């Protein structure tokens, strides 16, 4: 038993709610939260600038603190930093971004880091300003993910779309 509330269930180990992830990690504090990031960590916008704002920058001074010491994540890539005051740790996931010409399958590879963690809230990965279909998303999500995933899917309309054509 786990303190999410509200979530539709999906699959086994997929559930999903129209909720901002960031008002959802502010309730629940959940071992993890997932950030949309990219390379660079640079939390301009979308998912990433969201909760980088919450943190009162807080994400973006460690986040600059990590590139300096290590240098750019791999697109399809991850690491685990503070959750701030939003969860105890944040996974910073980098989906690929069609708007910058990215390769659409490094989406599962994406998704595959977040099978190091038991349980996690996460947004979509690659969807929003990434520029991907959140609905190609959702699929590479139930069909890579293995742990117990809790989605946030911020626009009411879209999270519609997405359960009402899930297969
Ligand atoms: O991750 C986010 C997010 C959350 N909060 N503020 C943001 O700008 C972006 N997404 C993923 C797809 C999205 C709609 F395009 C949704 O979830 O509905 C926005």
């Amino acid at each position: 038993v786990n303190s999410f509330s509200g979530y539709l269930k999906l699959t086994d180990n997929v559930y999903i709610k129209n909720a901002d992830i960031v008002e959802e990690a502010k309730k629940v504090k959940p071992t993890v939260v997932v950030n949309a990031a990219n390379v660079y960590l640079k939390h301009g916008g979308g998912v990433a600038g969201a909760l980088n704002k919450a943190t009162n920058n807080a994400m973006q001074v460690e986040s600059d603190d990590y590139i300096a010491t290590n240098g750019p994540l791999k697109v399809g890539g991850s690491c685990v930093l503070s959750g701030h005051n939003l969860a105890k740790h944040c996974l910073h996931v980098v989906g690929p971004n069609v708007n910058k010409g990215e390769d659409i399958q490094l989406l599962k590879s994406a998704y595959e880091n977040f099978n190091q963690h038991e349980v996690l809230l996460a947004p979509l990965l690659s969807a929003g300003i990434f520029g991907a279909d959140p609905i190609h998303s959702l699929r590479v999500c139930v069909d890579t993910v293995r742990t117990n995933v809790y989605l946030a899917v911020f626009d009411k309309n879209l999270y519609d779309k997405l359960v009402s054509s899930f297969l």
